[PDB]
């Protein structure tokens, strides 16, 4: 589809049999998730960015549908405010800006 | 144009007759530029990113052209990473999402 950016471009994905709601965000390197407990190994990270960094467990390999797009990347998981979809998935989907 | 985004969507913009690299971030409903000198008045602010608030000066109607693209809108500037321009601005120059 097409979204126009007059309000925030959230969209429903689904990830570890769960659907929320994130951020498609052409200005974030790396997904990142709210704090979820996800299964399987991780390493720990740290992400920054207006106000400084926060804490992130980096999942490898992880399966996310955006909007029915399959997906399966890097995924951080921590206390950040919105879930963000970022570049290394948003490529996988075919995104692209434009104007 | 149509970017992807296997690369930061970073462009040329300009903005009180300076050119400066900017990111184009849909998850950002504001544009924020770092510490800069512009013409006419401003109002402290907060804004709050992934890490918490910082403290901004806003910048109200200020022209910045963004790839030839001409906006006026308001312009934070302050202690951010990187300038981004935020959905404040992406909307006048037609910006969209498609996937
Ligand atoms: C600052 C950017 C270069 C990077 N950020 C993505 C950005 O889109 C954030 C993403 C974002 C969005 C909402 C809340 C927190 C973070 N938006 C943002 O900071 O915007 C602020 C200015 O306009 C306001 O609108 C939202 C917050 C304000 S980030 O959240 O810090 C980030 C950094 C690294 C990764 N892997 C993922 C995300």
């Amino acid at each position: 589809p097409q979204i126009t950016l007059w309000k925030r471009p959230l969209v429903t994905i689904k990830i570890g049999g769960q659907l929320k709601e994130a951020l498609l965000d052409t200005g974030a390197d790396d997904t990142v998730l709210e704090e979820m407990n996800l299964p399987g190994r991780w390493k720990p990270k740290m992400i920054g960015g207006i106000g400084g960094f926060i804490k992130v467990r980096q999942y490898d390999q992880i399966l996310i549908e955006i909007c029915g797009h399959k997906a399966i990347g890097t995924v951080l998981v921590g206390p950040t405010p919105v879930n963000i979809i970022g570049r290394n998935l948003l490529t996988q989907i075919g995104c692209t800006l434009n104007f």
